[PDB]
């Protein structure tokens, strides 16, 4: 049981170059039928958007996540340009859930970054 | 190695290792799906991250989140299928060489597969 919108701590190592690395929170963004399939076999993959506490300059393909509603300890930003499909074994520990507003803007960021305007 | 001129829809050979579980692994073709503003930025800076869809020649069953890619037009040596469920942002340091490009109809199917997989509507 993992669901779209949930924030999990995930293990991204090893990484190369500007790829998000270390262990960090990430938002599940794959659909829940795929999530259910991945949990079924046990293996399978799920797609997540990594999160960083280094807010700095926020781009239109990135979304500010509130520590107050997510369970995070500080406000972070989800980087849609770092989207990654991961083996379920990289899931470490659940932290929380994004609001509906935050998730909707993350759908917008994904559509922008991947040029999915239709 | 290569000059970083990758653009959306192109097929490039990329190094995905090391990988865990069902993650697409080793060096294999993948389809560039990140927007060309970001890709051109990566060209200008000579570094960045490029979002790709890895490819497998194990056709088997083509699910709605996967797209059949023909050997005739891609420059691939056999028919392959793009796996939207394996979408991954990768360092430009992982790009090995350009292979070719998918057709516009194939890229449109890949757009639909991505929207399906990531639960997006437009």
């Amino acid at each position: 049981v993992m669901r779209r919108g949930e924030i999990w701590q995930v293990d991204l190592d090893p990484a190369r170059g500007s790829e998000a690395n270390n262990q960090r929170p990430a938002v599940v963004v794959s659909n829940d039928r795929a999530n259910a399939t991945a949990t079924r076999l046990g293996r399978g993959v799920i797609t997540v958007v990594p999160v960083t506490s280094n807010i700095a300059k926020v781009y239109p393909f990135q979304v500010l996540l509130s520590a107050t509603t997510t369970g995070l300890q500080v406000d972070c930003k989800a980087q849609a340009e770092q989207i990654r499909s991961i083996a379920t074994e990289r899931l470490l520990r659940p932290i929380g859930r994004v609001s509906a507003a935050e998730l909707a803007q993350l759908d917008e960021a994904l559509k922008l970054h991947l040029d999915l305007w239709s």
